[PDB]
């Protein structure tokens, strides 16, 4: 309870009464929110934390037997919100944290007033009638490259994920990937890149705001309309006509403006 608040570097900041949870995605820690955070401090009580796989978390907390699916990540998120006495919040999740939020809302339909999903995909692998963006052989090459030379893999991947030519964003993202223990990054990548959340989307009943860029290395644009059509509540797509997977790093003014609109 307090042990987990300390383990996952939980931070609560801001002068507002309405609770806003900012949950980082794959390859980052809560520092990925630094550029947009100031724009939410007056109107919100902002909760930030690190996923157990973040480089900022002691690797002794990464229980390989436990963290084989997204369900225990959901257990950690809900244990934090319960320990903080949060009855209701708005939740923002980037990439894997979008899927953790979805599963959390199915378990606790009353806890979230809305989900904001950034760079979200329920499935990366192509299927008969479904474009996720990747064939199994392409995902296997990522795992093989990661294992063979982690530094070379990070240096090649970070600029593709950022997409746009924003060197400060490439450096920021590379730093958090390099902070991660390589066996943990590979394990988490197998969890995420092989995931399939499609079957549970219709169980969500809270409103979802789906933020999608026009050119995201990891998320075809058609996944955003798939999410709009398959999540079970009232859904809004926020099109960002820019390039990249990490708009909170590469387009923070535009992202903060869109997040303010989604939260109103
Ligand atoms: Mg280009």
């Amino acid at each position: 309870g307090q042990t987990l608040l300390d383990a996952l570097n939980v931070r609560v900041v801001g002068s507002g009464e309405r609770v806003l949870v900012l949950a980082h995605g794959f390859g980052t820690d809560q520092s990925a929110w630094n550029r947009i955070l100031p724009f939410f401090l007056r109107d919100y009580r902002v909760v930030l934390y690190d996923l157990v796989c973040a480089g900022s978390v002691n690797p002794d907390f990464f229980d390989f037997r436990r963290y084989t699916t997204l369900d225990p990540y959901v257990d950690d998120l809900l244990h934090i919100l319960d320990a903080l006495g949060i009855d209701q919040c708005a939740y923002v999740g980037h990439s894997v944290s979008a899927m953790i939020g979805i599963l959390a809302s199915i378990r606790r339909p009353e806890l979230f007033s809305k989900l904001i999903l950034i760079g979200a995909s329920p499935r990366f692998l192509n299927d008969e009638d479904y474009h996720g963006g990747f064939e199994q052989g392409e995902i296997e090459k990522v795992f093989s490259a990661m294992e063979a030379n982690y530094e070379a893999w990070v240096n090649g991947f970070a600029p593709l994920a950022v997409g746009a030519d924003v060197p400060a964003a490439v450096r920021e993202f590379s730093r958090t990937l390099f902070n991660m223990r390589p066996d943990i990054t590979l394990f988490v990548s197998r969890t995420v890149f092989n995931s399939d959340m499609r079957g549970v989307l219709g169980l969500v009943k809270v409103p979802c705001h789906i933020f999608q860029t026009a050119r995201d290395h990891s998320v075809p644009a058609s996944v955003a309309t798939y999410l709009k059509n398959h999540l079970g509540g009232k859904n809004t797509v926020h099109w960002l006509i820019i390039e990249g997977h990490l708009p909170h790093l590469s387009a923070p003014t535009l992202l903060a403006q869109e997040l303010r609109r989604a939260l109103s």
